[PDB]
């Protein structure tokens, strides 16, 4: 019962936090096979020494890497579990590093305008990989900006935007990030930069947007999206959100610079309009929102016996909304159009499978959003010939100048090679011999001679088998002396001799038939009579003839393995 | 040419930052040595194996620790400078590795009493070198506690006490840490625990204090010292801080659970009390804030030469509030009383010194709140006899029957011992000569049978030396008439003799002297004479003598080598 290896648990992608929780990350990894299988490791592409004492160790299956690097471990990681029967290669995996770096201490510079305009304060976040909330800071660090509808922190940027420059504005202010997600609390705050107020300027501003979305915006399925839209305006500008030609939600309020969508679904896709209003004046922008989507599989292959020399069509598609381009994998290496079998994007043909052909076989979908594996075994079925049914029969009973014919019925996957040797000699097609096609041996004119062992021989790709048979010439059973025709009258009697001869060492039998009737000697009230039953002679008598006892007669003396016969023409007429 | 190891750059401690600038971290060490010095490294009491390819890397005695890390590297580091005099110990310096983790991601279990009472909520900070700043949150994030006279935050424990659990105050409870230090932004907070309010309790609450502070707070001068004092009490119970018995400052608030001294003088130690009052009662708890010092010297150790044998009295004296303890070390290593040597606290007295005590010694004064070091070096000086310095008295003249005395003093380690030789014959302890224990050759009746050469011969463990001197005694001055008392009237005149003998090689002079005062026969209208000088005789005419010109005359023939003397009193009447 062996099979190849199927992945049981396959690895996953980890985020490693930086401030050390623990010095070690374990890519998981399992696969079933009969022969238990070897897993072996390739990270960006390339093989890991998984040795002892080294760095990267393994335990079972599962690759523990000690003391995690953002500069020498971070990327993709791909586990390859095999054995005998081939290998197979488990999703991408990849190890990606989270952290928070400080802001840059360089100062930052101060920020000057006349009160009652709109002004941007930047917050330049330092490198981050998981994510950021960014929130400002006024003076000292536990103080917090008036979070209301003047202020707006762009939570892409980190910028602060204030719509209407207030006398209340004059001071400083700093960045803060902080990472907070489902694990990690670390937070930064910035220096503080200066916010300078001049002479105050009460004169009316049309909206103006400063906060916008980008015009094209890709997400996948189950995403969340979120679009920004802020501007200046004198009086707070309202702003509201739209869609092109679509009915939105009314759950959401759609009242706030933030339009949100949780878990985008391909119906929210197209165009969004954000409008900026107040009592003089309006501006607006747009985007769309593209949905995309990554590879999911529709169909693929499975685990498959085929016998040798079948065509064999297998097929892989999948669904993706960048079409997925569908490559194919044996034992874990690029499959190209061999010459025995046939690749063509989703579909693979084998013509007239090979016994070299087995194995492990994956077809791999992928689009620029990530990539599928799916794997199967194929099982070319070869069998060494076998002589358990049909055999060459142990005992082979002749008669002298008879023909003999003597099967040879091998099953073996491939067509059976089949030859014919008796003792050490081999035999061909002379005369007296033939080796026929079917794989009979036939043979004419028996001689004592040629008593002895007859040995069939098979053979095929896979093996050899043989069987032999004794072959054993007896005297064959004969007439000496035959019955002929015959014409008489009813009422008359009439006797048919029968003189055989046979081989001593068997009993002999005499049958007489009539137009193939069984001429029942026995009968009630029959008309017949066996003569005395010697072992060479036998006669039939037929007493008070009548029209019914003519015909065909015929005398047929048998042994348990032989028999002669002989045929006389008895006709009755008065 | 040749001199012990001096410090010139010595180690310094270093507080490596989260997030440094650099992954190398130098610790400085530098020797003044003739012969230049190697450095040795110790860390945690235990020698480092370097090597350029190594991790602790070497750059001129600097110790170079390339990817500080803070479980490997953390802790003292102590520098060694040898050379062939001896060893030297350098100050410890601690490498420190600043940080903060995160709270364990365990939730943490609620809390909950009676509406009414107070309560504290435990923050358990986790694992952080430098100093914090805590603070609490409500709910989520951004928001904060209301920091107001009802909630306080202990910033030592990071706990938080409410003196009155509010109706309002039924929430979710988060810590939050703040590790502020030379460059650092990182905050973070905990999971948030949970407060389960009661039934309303409506009874007061006598003032019991729960943030205590403790009895003995030590703390060196020119540090901050903080107290933190806060109860339970029904009515925000009014907290105010006094001392004992001192005029206090009024700078310092006073109001608040927080008493802060900053520049701790030693006129801020003494006894301390905090008092938590409210209506239905008042409680109290006092403390001592103890003013401490490092150790820092007042007298050490200095580089010496001393003879073999010699006693040497060595002393280092330390002063800091914690009385410094004392030890010595002898190159490197801890030097206790041996045989020869008597170690008491700060004094180390050698006595007789020998060749093996020489090296380098080292002082070292340490208290609860460091150590302190001094070093020196020690050369106990072989040396064979030298006279180049201090020669034998080449020449040597003195007088007839009298006493002569030749000092011999040379140059060596131990002592010279000494021989006296006239000519070719050793001289020993005889009637007239005698070879005194200081080395002088005392001479006694001198005649002139003795002229001639007499040399001292010294020796001692290293060498021998020698040197000669002429021994020329031809002839004693004497007096052979000395002059008597007289008395006389005023206006009389008088006259002194002095009748002497000298030897005809040598010309005499004679001097007469009136009670220190040298008589001055050549005095702008004066009242003397002398006489007629013969080389034999000598006399002084005092003429028109007055009140003035009596008291104790003295006459002096000496010739340039010899000289006798004899004195006369003179009485003048009026
Ligand atoms: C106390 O009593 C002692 C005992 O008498 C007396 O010491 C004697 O000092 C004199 C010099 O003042 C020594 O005379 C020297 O003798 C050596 C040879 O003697 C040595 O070798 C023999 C074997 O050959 C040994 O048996 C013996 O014990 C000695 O070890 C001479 O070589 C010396 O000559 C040098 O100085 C001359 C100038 O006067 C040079 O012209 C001459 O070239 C020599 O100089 C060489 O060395 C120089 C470097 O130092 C180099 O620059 C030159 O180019 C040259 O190569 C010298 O005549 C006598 O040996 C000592 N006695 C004993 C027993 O050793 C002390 O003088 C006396 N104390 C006082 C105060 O006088
Ligand atoms: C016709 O078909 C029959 C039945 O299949 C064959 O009989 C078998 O033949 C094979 C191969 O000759 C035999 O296997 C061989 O056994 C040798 C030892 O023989 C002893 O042990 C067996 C039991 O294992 C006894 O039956 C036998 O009487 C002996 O006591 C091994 O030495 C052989 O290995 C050697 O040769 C092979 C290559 O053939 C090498 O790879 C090896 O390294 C080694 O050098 C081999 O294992 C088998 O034993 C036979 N049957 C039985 C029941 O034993 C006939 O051979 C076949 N005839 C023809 C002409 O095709
Ligand atoms: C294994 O494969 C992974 C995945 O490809 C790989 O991680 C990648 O490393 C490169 C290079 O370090 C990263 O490229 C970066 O891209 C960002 C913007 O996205 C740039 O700001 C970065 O700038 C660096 O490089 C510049 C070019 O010289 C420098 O001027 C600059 O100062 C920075 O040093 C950099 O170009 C890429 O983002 C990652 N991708 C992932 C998914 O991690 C990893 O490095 C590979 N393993 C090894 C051992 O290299
Ligand atoms: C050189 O010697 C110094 C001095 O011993 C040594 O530093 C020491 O390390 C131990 C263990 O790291 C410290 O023991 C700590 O005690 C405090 C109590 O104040 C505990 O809170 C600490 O718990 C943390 O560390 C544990 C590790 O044992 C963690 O399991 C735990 O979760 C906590 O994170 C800890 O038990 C000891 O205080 C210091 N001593 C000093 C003076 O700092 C240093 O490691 C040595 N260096 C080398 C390279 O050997
Ligand atoms: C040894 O002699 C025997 C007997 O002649 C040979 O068997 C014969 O082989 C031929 C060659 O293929 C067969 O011809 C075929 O006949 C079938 C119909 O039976 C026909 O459909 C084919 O197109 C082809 O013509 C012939 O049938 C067969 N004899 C019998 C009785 O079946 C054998 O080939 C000889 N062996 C060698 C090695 O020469
Ligand atoms: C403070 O912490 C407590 C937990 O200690 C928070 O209570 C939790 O509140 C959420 C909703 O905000 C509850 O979720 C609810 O779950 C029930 C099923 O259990 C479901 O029917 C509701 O639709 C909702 O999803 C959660 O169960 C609850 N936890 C417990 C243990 O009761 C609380 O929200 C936090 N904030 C406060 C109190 O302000
Ligand atoms: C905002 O930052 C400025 C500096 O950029 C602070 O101005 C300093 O104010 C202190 C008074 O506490 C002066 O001693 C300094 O000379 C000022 N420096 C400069 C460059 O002007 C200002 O105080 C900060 N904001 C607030 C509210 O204090
Ligand atoms: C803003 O400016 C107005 C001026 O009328 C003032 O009343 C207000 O207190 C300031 N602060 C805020 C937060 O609006
Ligand atoms: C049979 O074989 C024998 C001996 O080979 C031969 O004498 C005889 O003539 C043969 N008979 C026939 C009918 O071929
Ligand atoms: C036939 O047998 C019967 C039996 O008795 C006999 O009567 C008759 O004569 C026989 N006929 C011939 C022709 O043998
Ligand atoms: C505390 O409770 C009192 C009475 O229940 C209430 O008046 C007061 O506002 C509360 N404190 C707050 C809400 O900060
Ligand atoms: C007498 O001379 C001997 C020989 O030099 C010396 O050892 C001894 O000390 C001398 N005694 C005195 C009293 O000087
Ligand atoms: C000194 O020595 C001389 C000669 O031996 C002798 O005549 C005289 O008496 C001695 N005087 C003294 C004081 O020793």
């Amino acid at each position: 019962a062996t099979f190849g290896p199927v992945f049981e648990e396959q690895p996953v992608g980890l985020l490693f936090p930086e401030e050390s929780a623990e010095d070690q990350v374990t890519l998981a990894c399992r696969a079933r096979a009969s022969p238990p299988a070897t897993y072996r490791w390739k990270m960006n592409g390339t093989e890991m020494n998984l040795e002892p004492g080294s760095r990267h160790q393994l335990m079972g299956g599962n690759l523990v890497i000690m003391s995690p690097t953002k500069a020498q471990d971070a990327g993709v990681y791909q586990c390859l579990a095999s054995n005998p029967v081939g290998t197979v290669v488990s999703k991408e995996a990849v190890l990606r590093f989270g952290f928070l770096q400080e802001f840059s201490k360089e100062e930052r510079d101060p920020v000057k305008t006349h009160e009652g305009w709109g002004v941007m304060l930047p917050c330049n976040p330092p490198a981050h990989y998981p994510g950021l909330s960014y929130r400002w800071l006024l003076n000292e660090f536990p103080n917090f900006i008036p979070t209301d509808g003047r202020h707006f922190v762009s939570q892409t940027t980190g910028n602060l935007y204030i719509a209407r420059t207030n006398a209340s504005d004059l001071g400083n202010y700093s960045c803060l990030a902080t990472s907070h997600l489902d694990f990690s609390t670390k937070s930064v705050f910035s220096k503080f930069a200066q916010l300078n107020l001049a002479a105050e300027d009460p004169r009316l501003f049309a909206p103006s947007i400063k906060a916008r979305f980008p015009p094209e915006t890709y997400a996948l399925v189950g995403q969340q999206v979120t679009l920004e839209c802020f501007a200046f305006g004198n009086p707070v500008p309202r702003i509201k959100w739209r869609k092109v030609d679509g009915s939105l939600s009314p759950q959401w309020g759609t009242a706030e610079p933030t339009l949100q969508i949780p878990s985008v679904s391909f119906e929210d896709e197209g165009t969004y309009e954000c409008e900026a209003e107040n009592s003089k004046g309006r501006d607006t922008v747009q985007g769309r929102i593209i949905v995309q989507a990554q590879p999911e599989w529709l169909k693929v292959i499975s685990d498959t016996e085929a016998d040798i020399g079948s065509n064999l069509r297998w097929g892989c598609a999948a669904a993706g909304k960048p079409r997925p381009m569908v490559r194919w994998l044996r034992n874990g290496e690029p499959l190209a159009s061999q010459n025995r079998v046939e690749v063509l994007a989703g579909d693979l043909r084998f013509s007239k499978l090979n016994l070299e052909d087995s194995g492990m076989y994956q077809c791999v979908a992928e689009n620029k959003h990530g990539t599928i594996y799916a794997s199967a075994e194929l099982a070319v079925q070869a069998l060494a010939p076998d002589f358990r049914q049909n055999p060459v029969r142990r005992l082979i009973p002749a008669a002298r100048g008879g023909e003999i014919s003597i099967p040879c019925q091998p099953r073996a996957a491939p067509k059976a090679t089949i030859l014919w040797s008796k003792g050490t000699e081999i035999l061909g097609n002379s005369t007296r011999v033939t080796v026929t096609l079917d794989g009979t041996l036939i043979i004419r004119n028996i001689s004592r001679s040629d008593e002895g062992k007859y040995t069939c021989f098979a053979e095929n790709f896979m093996g050899k088998a043989n069987s032999t048979g004794i072959l054993s010439v007896r005297d064959a059973t004969k007439i000496t002396l035959a019955p002929s025709s015959a014409d008489i009258n009813v009422g008359d009697n009439l006797t048919l001799q029968c003189h055989a001869s046979h081989d001593p060492t068997m009993d002999l039998t005499f049958t007489w038939t009539l137009d193939d009737f069984p001429v029942d000697f026995d009968k009630p009230g029959g008309h017949y009579r066996r003569a005395s039953v010697k072992e060479t002679i036998g006669d039939l008598t037929i007493l008070n003839a009548q029209l019914r006892h003519g015909g065909t007669y015929t005398c047929m003396a048998q042994t348990v393995v032989d028999g002669a016969s002989k045929e006389a023409t008895v006709l009755v007429r008065g």
